Formats: structure tokens, sequence, C-alpha cells
């Protein structure tokens, strides 16, 4: 109970900022996550022994892939921590509990392949889950780990609070399917503009939490340029591996996944910032003004990709 986690001074300060990078010391990441739960949720939210056991089982069930790995899980949870800490009074006690766990678990057992590749491979997961294939799997893996003896960090919730938190986690993880983002943001854009947006409306909160999940999931584009640029290499390492596997099935991959078309990455990133990233952080900043630093950082990174094309870097 009286056992806090404390970070060194530079991390204690910078962890509060949206653009924080969790660093290359893997052994510090569990402590970073517990620190964020304690400050975001409370030192009482979870039994430390159970939380520590939950965290190490989640880590074990992330694979050694270039991008969709344990570092991504903790990185996405930190972005959620910064959103929750800058929007103190907007979120319920259950939501703060659920959303940090949702972010940590959102890509459990990712193989580094898209929903499309699983469908074209005819992977068993594609027969079990026709849409949001990997995301239904990630939620399945979360429930499985929660049911390991000693791992139920929600044991002290009432039956109804427990069903509510698992429903928050399920919707939050499903919303990380980028196929669902486009329509979620359009509906949120209209509701904000026509003034019908209502945070007491559960289905409205669900939409807002979904956009927060997209914002945390894409948060590579909101870091300092050197972090953004080096994460891109890991992202493209997976895309190109999937491209290779598409060619093995006798299918020409989209340019994004074709390593022969490396040259066109700068312009591909522009399309992505303009079609996905900027609209995401713009709508999020409209609904939650204190998340504006995410939009400002994204615009700075867009400008950096424009500089790459122009040959200035
Ligand atoms: C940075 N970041 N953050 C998240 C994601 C992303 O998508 N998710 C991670 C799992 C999914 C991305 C991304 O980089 N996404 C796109 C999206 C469209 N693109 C098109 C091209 C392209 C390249 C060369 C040649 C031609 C086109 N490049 C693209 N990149
Ligand atoms: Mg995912
Ligand atoms: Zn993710």
């Amino acid at each position: 109970g009286l056992m806090q986690f404390t970070l060194p001074v530079r991390l204690c300060k910078e962890i509060e900022l949206f653009h924080f990078d969790i660093g290359p010391f893997e052994n510090m990441w569990p402590g970073i996550f517990v620190y964020m739960v304690h400050r975001s949720c409370g030192t009482s939210c979870f039994e430390l022994e159970k939380l520590c056991r939950f965290i190490m089982s989640v880590k074990k069930n992330y694979r050694r892939v270039p991008y969709h790995n344990w570092k991504h899980a903790v990185t996405v949870a930190h972005c959620m921590y910064a959103i929750l800490q800058n929007n103190h009074t907007l979120f319920t006690d259950l939501e703060r509990k659920g959303l940090l766990i949702a972010c940590l678990c959102h890509d459990l057992d990712h193989r580094g392949f898209s929903n499309s590749y699983l469908q074209k491979f005819d992977h068993p997961l594609a027969a079990l889950y026709s849409t949001s294939t990997m995301e239904q799997h990630h939620f399945s893996q979360t429930v499985s780990i929660l049911q390991l003896e000693g791992h139920n960090i929600f044991s002290t919730l009432s039956s109804s609070e427990y069903e509510q938190v698992l429903e928050i986690i399920r919707k939050a993880i499903i919303a990380t399917d980028l196929a669902l983002y486009f329509g979620n943001r359009k509906q949120l854009e209209e509701m904000y503009q026509t003034g019908s947006l209502n945070l007491n409306n559960q289905s409205h909160r669900d939409r807002v939490i979904g956009l927060m999940m997209t914002a945390c999931d894409l948060c590579s584009v909101t870091k300092l340029w050197p972090v953004t640029k080096l994460t891109a290499n890991d992202i493209y390492a997976e895309f190109w591996a999937e491209g290779d596997e598409m060619k093995k099935l006798g299918i020409q991959p989209i340019p994004m996944m074709d390593r022969d078309k490396k040259d066109e990455v700068p312009q591909g990133q522009l399309g992505f910032y303009n079609a996905v990233a900027i609209p995401c952080y713009t709508t999020l900043t409209q609904i939650l003004p204190p998340t504006e630093p995410l939009l400002k950082a994204c615009r700075d990174n867009l400008s950096q990709w424009e500089k790459v094309i122009r040959g200035e870097e």
C-alpha cells in the first residue's frame, strides 16, 4: 500500500508529456506502466502482486516482431495515460482502470500481419472472426490472461462493475481496427459540429473512447522527429515482410507493402498524415481541448515528411 514506484528525475518529468519515449531499457517498462496506473487510477486500483503477475503474462504473449511488440503496448498505454492526466474529471474510475489495461493488451499475440493477409492466407483466425480478425483475437487473449490463477486484477470489483470494465476493454480493443476509425471519426465530426455530442450518452462516450484508442495507437506520429522516423523503419519492416508473403501467395501487394517501392515512402506517409493522423488528432482536440499537443506534434512531423520529399532531408 505504502510502496510507490518512483522514476529518475528526467523520466518523472518527461513521462507527463505526450511526446515521451519510454526508452530502450525493456526492464524499466513494467515499472513505467505501474507508475502510470498508480498516478492515473490510484495505488489501491489493483493488488500490486496481481498487477505485476498480469503485466509479465501480457509481456510474454507479445511476440518478437519489429513493431507490434511489447514496446508498442507500453508506448500506447503511455499516450492514454497523458490523455487521462490532462482530462482529470472527464473519465469515471472504471474507465481509467479499463483503458490503461486495454492499451497494454490491445495487440496481444500480434504476428506482424494485417487482417487482409490473414483473410488471403485463409488463416484459422479469419474463419473464427470475419471482421476485426486480429482485434477479436487480442480481446480473446486479454480474457484468457485475466483467467490465469492469480491474474484477475479486477477481482475486487462487483459483478456489474466487472462486466462494465470488460465491456470498456472489449470496445476499446475492437476500435483499434483502423477499418472502423474512418466512420467513427465522421460520426464524431458531425455530432460535434451539429452540437448533438453528449458525454452522458453511453454510445457517444464509446465513440470518444474509440477515437482516443486510434490516437494512442498512432502516437508514433506525435513524437519528436527522430523517434517518428526510426519507428517508421519498424512499421515498414512488418509491411514489407507482409508484402513478401503476399508475393508467395502469388498476389502483388499494395505499394505500402512492396519493398521494391521504398522510394515512395515519404509521399505514402503524407497521404497517411492527411487521410488518417491529422483528422484523428483534429477531431480529438475539438472534443478534448487539452490533447492539442498531439495535433501540434503530428503537424510538425507532417512538415518533416514534406522536407524529406523536397530533398532538404
Ligand atoms: C506511421 N504509421 N503509424 C501507424 C500506421 C499504420 O498504418 N498502422 C500500423 C498498423 C497499421 C502507420 C503508417 O505508416 N500507415 C500507412 C498508411 C498508408 N500508407 C501508404 C504508404 C505507401 C508507402 C510507400 C509507397 C506507397 C504508399 N505508406 C503508408 N503507411
Ligand atoms: Mg492492432
Ligand atoms: Zn497497436
